């Protein structure tokens, strides 16, 4: 608590502007100075859950060789919606780490539902990050304030810094998580818009609907210090720009100078 929130910063006056709710956990992984608003409240996860059944698929393949180049052949019933990369792979086949590429980088629904398959659906990945200490991580599927498929910003934020920096994967697959991440498509006016071109960012969004229910979470490695954790989750009003709002504010109450 005493290096919490060390300097205040207006997000109260940003969420009253956005109309919604805001919530926010940064980490300072050198110095563990926190930045917190609503951090410990649901959101929903949206697509973000990707990011994590990524790592989970990762995880697996350390005890599952050849998993990773496994191909995968799916019929045209698989490919809902917004789904960039497997669509035109259809006739193909992809493997699980092309899926995995797919669902972290361009936030490919059909790849996610297939890979969700592997870990045996959202209990599975559910377990998985239990595994990893993350008791508030739900997912749920395949209502106002509806607690399915929600997490909070300061959960997904310890999760992530886990997973990426930590030792929850062994070193040859957190790299490759972190790779993934790198290479996402998606971000370019969430959190990515608050961070310096020059200093290295991997994140994956998620949006619900276009009313401005949406999120981001990143792993950024400023030059000179220690790599900053983040997520920023919203509920629409009854947001893209908001989110790189928040992570400015964020990364100036971190003292993070960019
Ligand atoms: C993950 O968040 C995915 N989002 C969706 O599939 C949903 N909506 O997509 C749009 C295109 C916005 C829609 O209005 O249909 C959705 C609605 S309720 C729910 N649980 N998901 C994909 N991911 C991203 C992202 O930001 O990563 C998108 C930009 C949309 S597709």
């Amino acid at each position: 608590h005493m290096l919490t929130n060390l300097v205040a910063e207006p997000f109260a006056k940003l969420e009253q502007d956005f109309g919604g709710s805001i919530g926010v956990y940064a980490m300072d992984t050198g110095s563990g100075a926190t930045v917190s608003y609503r951090a410990e409240e649901r959101f929903p996860l949206c697509s973000s859950f990707k990011g994590f059944l990524a790592a989970a698929v990762l995880a697996r393949s350390q005890q599952q060789a050849g998993l990773l180049d496994t191909p995968i052949r799916y019929g045209k019933n698989a490919l809902v919606p917004w789904s960039p990369i497997s669509e035109k792979y259809l006739t193909t086949g992809m493997t699980v780490a092309e899926l995995s590429a797919a669902a972290v980088q361009y936030s490919d629904n059909a790849a996610a539902n297939l890979l969700l398959k592997e870990l045996g659906g959202p209990a599975g990945l559910t377990a998985f990050m239990r595994s990893i200490g993350d008791t508030t991580f739900r997912l749920d599927r395949w209502i106002p304030g509806d607690a399915r498929d929600t997490s909070s910003p300061r959960a997904v934020t310890e999760s992530l810094q886990k997973l990426t920096l930590g030792s929850a994967l062994a070193a040859p697959q957190r790299q490759q998580f972190v790779d993934w991440l790198k290479g996402n498509t998606t971000g370019n006016h969430r959190i990515r818009a608050a961070v310096p071109a020059d200093w290295a960012v991997g994140d994956k969004t998620g949006t619900c609907g276009v009313y401005g229910t949406a999120n981001d979470y990143a792993v950024v490695w400023p030059t000179g210090r220690a790599p900053i954790v983040l997520a920023v989750y919203t509920r629409a009003p009854n947001s893209e720009a908001v989110i790189a709002a928040a992570a400015r504010l964020a990364l100036e109450g971190l003292g993070v100078n960019g």
